[PDB]
């Protein structure tokens, strides 16, 4: 079983992958399959239960709700087991929003400084795994009443637009932008999306696997085109891959 | 200790009681304790962690997401274990939307089969345990945009007229019902506030929190003016006390 690691900020990202990586290439969530991940080997906080989807001979751990701090404590303690051959993670991914800090390549090489790492294309390459970073939102959402804050909601935010949601609206966003005295930031207009889908559910996380699951069978060639323009699909295809 | 079970449909509702039961009466949630409830008394399902809020000498036991189907299986063990003098439980508050199926009272009647019952105080008295049948969302939210659906939603978007979110908007829901072609759900009403709250969490029962929580500190008495007018207070003052 090859293992990958996949670490995310918080739901509404794991969410985002966890639909994805599902409904679009067939990934399936670990059995009864409960093993208490040592923190002495993988670094996580107690008490934490990852989420692990498997297809064929590959296993994606993916967590979240890490921390500003935490993050640099997994990757230090994979690597360190992986150096004693006490893993076999042969992938780390680290995506967050662009408007976070600074940029997520230097960030997490950051976190690698005592170590020898060698660069490719988008792939850090050390102790035989590759750690792939990458920022979530590089993309521009044309919107007239929408701060541009390159992150997740602006690439749901995006994938509305072209779903022609935003237009059906506009009178809204105008409406909304006036009444709060100040442009929508792209969590505002996710809260939009779930008025126009007449969503009940308690959180956003959960619009997402909803929305995204069935646009997959309603018109797959749109959502395909959606994470092709935001560039999400090599990203994803190195996931699976 | 004196134990009291609050049933409750899902997190949103949780929330909501919590933060009134804690910021408001002083209760605390236990401690790191984590008293594994036996099903074989309380009758929840398997890995179930309800939540456990005390204050003095009383207990609240908080469950939800439990089942339409397993609320009278809980209710059968809870009531089993008491008579055999297995549980100190003296109360039980089942609370439901208005809206969903027929009157509340009947709800829980139906569920108390082969049992001796009279009622008290509006309360169902049966093995010695006052079990209270609540329907939330009983009042009228006077808004020309929005339906008048009787439910937690509703109740919360009342506050969010005497607070006078509602008005600061108007606009926004005169837009958002034209855009989606029919009035707005008091839920819909939810995801506005989210927005003029300028909030950024996945989850709306986090919202509740927050939003109750701030309340207190800066406007102690329109909350409490707002739980009296849709008659929350006789509840919550049988719940402590």
């Amino acid at each position: 079983m090859r293992i990958k690691l996949i670490i995310v900020e918080g739901k509404t990202d794991e969410s985002f992958f966890k639909v994805l990586l599902e409904k679009l290439y067939g990934f399936r969530e670990a059995k009864k399959l409960t093993p208490e991940f040592p923190i002495g080997k993988w670094g996580f906080r107690i008490g934490e239960h990852p989420l692990v989807l498997e297809k064929d001979n590959i296993a994606l751990v993916i967590i979240h709700a890490e921390g500003k701090q935490r993050i640099p404590k997994v990757l230090k303690s994979v690597l360190d087991s992986v150096k004693l051959g006490l893993l076999n993670v042969e992938e780390v991914y680290v995506v967050r929003d662009v408007d976070e800090g600074n940029d997520v390549f230097e960030w997490v090489l950051s976190f690698l400084r005592e170590r020898e790492v060698r660069v490719d294309n988008g792939a850090i390459v050390t102790e035989g795994v590759k750690i792939y970073p990458y920022g979530m939102g590089n993309l521009t959402l044309n919107e007239p009443f929408v701060k541009e804050k390159k992150e997740l909601e602006l690439s749901l935010a995006y994938l509305a637009k072209l779903d022609g949601i935003l237009e059906k609206y506009r009178g809204s966003m105008r409406a909304l932008s006036q009444d709060k005295g100040d442009k929508l930031t792209p969590k505002d207009v996710m809260h939009i999306l779930s008025i126009a889908n007449d969503y009940t559910g308690d959180c956003l996380s959960g619009l997402y696997e909803k929305y995204i699951g069935i646009m997959i069978h309603r018109n797959r060639e749109l959502l395909i085109r959606f994470l092709s323009e935001v560039n999400l699909l090599p990203l994803l295809e190195r996931m699976v891959g």
